[PDB]
DNA sequence: CGTACGTGCGTTTAAGCGGTGCTAGAGCTGTCTACGACCAATTGAGCGGCCTCGGCACCGGGATTGTGAAAAAAAAAAGCTGCA
């Protein structure tokens, strides 16, 4: 096992802005896709 | 059914042409060095996997607020005059 690649992408960054501009408002999987 | 737009006319304008004179700056060359690629070593930021626990989808009951449909009233219109 151990596989699913390892794919790269901005969602921890993403999640790190959001908390600087709205803190306590978090954000679905499509939604986060979107981003 | 009313007039905005196409046609044609006379009047006016300035584009185009060709020419001249001047130079800003496009673009090329040579020099030199600050910066970015390249490399190996190191390791923590970010990855996948995994579990948890509360957001959010779903439910029922009733009040309330849009959202419209019909029915009822009000109005404007149509036809009819009876005098002066
Ligand atoms: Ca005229
Ligand atoms: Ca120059
Ligand atoms: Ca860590
Ligand atoms: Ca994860
Ligand atoms: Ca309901
Ligand atoms: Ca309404
Ligand atoms: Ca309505
Ligand atoms: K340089």
């Amino acid at each position: 096992k151990r596989k699913r690649s390892r794919k790269e992408s901005y969602s921890i960054y993403v999640y790190k802005v959001l908390k600087q501009v709205h803190p306590d408002t978090g954000i679905s999987s499509k939604a986060m896709g979107i981003m």
